[PDB]
């Protein structure tokens, strides 16, 4: 499907918004003030729950300006389709300054990543030979 | 819709889905290791796998370890043609060392669907959009 | 409709390239020298713009080798299909070693992540009950 169902748990929540015509993601808004400490982390409230479309999960991904200006990086970020709790935004602050967040600030984005969510695990003896082979971390 | 998993030793665990319609498969450490505070490390899995056509394997974070322990996955892109042992790269952004024991779930594998057969083509200019050059706002 | 269009904004830019026959990503090249300081961050110029295919966004993802050998993690990372500015690579350096970048170095990789870009947002009083429910961060 294409339907993203959103539950607003309080008057402090904001419906996520699409910031441009073919934006990858939807802006997620803080529903409560919080400070993320320098070289530290915290969890931003949203007061929202959602059910992403079948064939996706909801990825909480960085708002680009916050990364550059404030050293902010999203942590965790995988929202499962069966999750009905409040979605929380985990933020790492890699800068030397505490970062102030106010209720209604855009703190991250939600991307409806398409995935294979019905895969069959098959245990095998070996994998198909490739030119890459075992080469990694080059 | 087939994920082929190779178990390379007795210390490997087949990855597992943590709920009915979980996005990801939990990945298990095959070794004990410490991820130093404000540092990083690499966790063995003793597994290899081949992701389905049109996907790559993203090594994504477990949510509890991020909140409780400051753990974040690094690197994280497993190509479909990789046949080596898959490694979990971990950053510890906390002030506390993080101990991992053999058999702990240290990350999750997500089969991210991608366009892996694009034609890359050089153009003089892109389609004009409302967004334009607007970035990092 | 599987075409990735790349605009080279200068002689210093390099068209991104696949590093193996079925690599997930296209390596992104620095167009200008820069140093990412130990326990710090920076922005890498590419002098490229691109329009990703319909149904995707461009994710600027980390190169594996730089993560383990240099402590490098990409920040931000979400390039919208309608972006026509210069694409910039945000790098965090989590190591104690300044990371020296030279024009022509591979600095990140571009992954054409498939997403639902035409979802309909529907606000509901409650989500469908699941066995997971509000269970998160377990
Ligand atoms: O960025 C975080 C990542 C996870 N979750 C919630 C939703 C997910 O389904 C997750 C699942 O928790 P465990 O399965 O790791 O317990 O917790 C948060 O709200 N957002
Ligand atoms: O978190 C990491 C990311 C990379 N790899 C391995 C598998 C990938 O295919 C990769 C590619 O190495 P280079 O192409 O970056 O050398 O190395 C690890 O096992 N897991
Ligand atoms: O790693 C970064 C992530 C974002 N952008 C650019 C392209 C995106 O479309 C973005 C959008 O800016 P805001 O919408 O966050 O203002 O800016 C960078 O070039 N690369
Ligand atoms: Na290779």
């Amino acid at each position: 499907d294409k339907v993203l169902k959103i539950q607003l748990r309080s008057a402090s929540a904001t419906v996520p918004t699409k910031g441009s015509a073919t934006a990858a993601g939807y802006d997620i808004y803080a529903s409560q003030d919080i400070t993320i400490p320098a070289m530290g982390q915290g969890m931003v409230s949203t007061d929202i729950s959602f059910t992403v479309p079948v064939g996706t999960y909801g990825r909480i991904a960085p708002r680009s300006g916050l990364a550059v200006k404030n050293g902010i990086q999203t942590g965790a970020g995988v929202v499962d389709r069966d999750y009905t709790g409040e979605v929380k935004v985990v933020l790492f602050n890699h800068s030397q300054r505490d970062f102030a967040i106010k209720k209604g600030d855009r703190v991250a984005q939600l991307i409806l990543e398409k995935i294979v969510d019905d895969a069959q695990i098959v245990v095998v003896d070996s994998l198909e030979e490739s030119a890459r082979g075992a080469g990694g971390f080059g």
